[PDB]
């Protein structure tokens, strides 16, 4: 596996060339204000695309089955779209970017104010790209990884694979902070710090699944895969 | 904020509350009403227990009552699993909800969450992960995961306060594994891995927490057990 063989500066070029771009809302500045859930919604599904594009682009997730591919994509679909939010509201306190075009303060509620805190959080670490793409890899390779049903050799063999890939993002987030002229003790601490806000984030993208054709199915992820 | 890493673990040791036993020959076989019944009755009885155990984790009680409520609401259940996966570490296949009421996936039928706690169980084995390591990671989630839902300068202090406790638990997580003889690059690893695991735990007791929906000790219960 190329992934595997990676330096942490290889991991972190590979991931900022694979970012998706930001997309628009397909508000129209000519015409008043007069759906929010009708404009994210178009939103996500656009993003999504651009998601399982991206996910064959992290390395390590294609040397997976389509079917190991399709069940960590379903698992981490809304925390990656959550933390492509909070990164993207990171720079507007107190406010969502959801696109350039659809900017929300606080003033449903729960959820936002939720989001809101992580984007505090990122903003008081100083979260950097080179963190936040590390950061987003580990949600797609991690959220699905304890719920395989199979007790095959290759599902063993995929997780063990899963697993060294998240080692080597581990290794690169370290790289990362040491080249930044952390100290060993701080690199830790930092690394602890990070992993942590992916708690906050899963907790946010089971929250925002209970608030509700609207989830993913497995068929539908497996045919954009591979389409 | 003064202890090192030898007296944090010592602290944690000494703070483990006892393992407790379900109530005592129930009717066999369970129906849904009365395994309910029986599980309800031990985590109730554990939680008296586990704000005990809280007031002992270094740093938790110089916070405010208000924020301590807050912590012990958001992650209960949380601490509740952590604390079944690890006692069912050495029992593969099975859930040792207490010593008398030991469940294999055959039994109990709710079975998807039942499926997680099992997987979670069998990758702390296969980490062979040590009881002080456990404890570290049961006192990060109390001080983690009601954290980020905390304006004043009083709270900003506290939120200060609760991420240098964390971070003194994380040096005393990589201090047992140096000790331990791992390298450095091994010591941020399993770090990382064990980090991870705990996304896992929020999963379940996210999804614990809708199918017991399908509940929470109150903000005035926790509170009078604090003060108690
Ligand atoms: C009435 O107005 C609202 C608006 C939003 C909210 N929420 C809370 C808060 F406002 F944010 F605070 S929320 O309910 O929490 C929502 C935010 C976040 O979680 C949900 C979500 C999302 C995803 C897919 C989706 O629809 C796609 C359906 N299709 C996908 C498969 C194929 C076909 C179906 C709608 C929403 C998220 C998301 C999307 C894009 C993004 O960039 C970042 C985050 C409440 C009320
Ligand atoms: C009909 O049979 C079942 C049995 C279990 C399940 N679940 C899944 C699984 F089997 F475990 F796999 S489950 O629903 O997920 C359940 C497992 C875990 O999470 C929940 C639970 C729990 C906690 C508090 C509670 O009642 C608390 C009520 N009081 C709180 C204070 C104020 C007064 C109210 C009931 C259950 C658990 C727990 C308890 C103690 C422990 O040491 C570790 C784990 C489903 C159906």
């Amino acid at each position: 596996s190329l992934a595997l063989s990676l330096t942490a500066d290889q991991m972190v070029s590979a991931l900022l060339d694979a970012e998706p771009p930001i997309l628009y809302s397909e508000y129209d500045p000519t015409r008043p204000f007069s759906s929010m859930m009708g404009l994210l919604t178009n939103l996500a599904d656009r993003e999504l695309v651009h998601m399982i594009n991206w996910a064959k682009r992290v390395p390590g997730f294609v040397d997976l089955t389509s079917h190991d591919q399709v069940h960590l994509l379903e698992c981490a679909w809304l925390e990656i779209l959550m933390i492509g939010l909070v990164w993207r509201s990171m720079e507007h306190p107190g406010k969502l970017l959801f696109a350039p075009n659809l900017l929300l303060d606080r003033n449903m509620v729960e959820i936002f104010d939720m989001l809101l805190a992580t984007s505090s959080r990122f903003r008081m670490m100083n979260l950097q790209g080179e963190e936040f793409v590390c950061l987003k890899s580990i949600i797609l390779l991690n959220s699905g990884v304890y719920t395989f049903l199979s007790s095959t050799l290759k599902s063993l063999e995929e997780k063990d694979h899963i697993h060294r890939v998240l080692d080597k993002i581990t290794d690169t987030l370290i790289h990362l902070m040491a080249k930044a002229g952390l100290t060993l003790q701080q690199q830790h601490q930092r690394l602890a710090q990070l992993l942590l806000i992916l708690s906050h984030i899963r907790h946010m993208s089971n929250k925002g699944m209970e608030h509700l054709n609207v989830v993913p199915s497995y068929d539908l992820l497996l045919e954009m895969l591979d389409a």
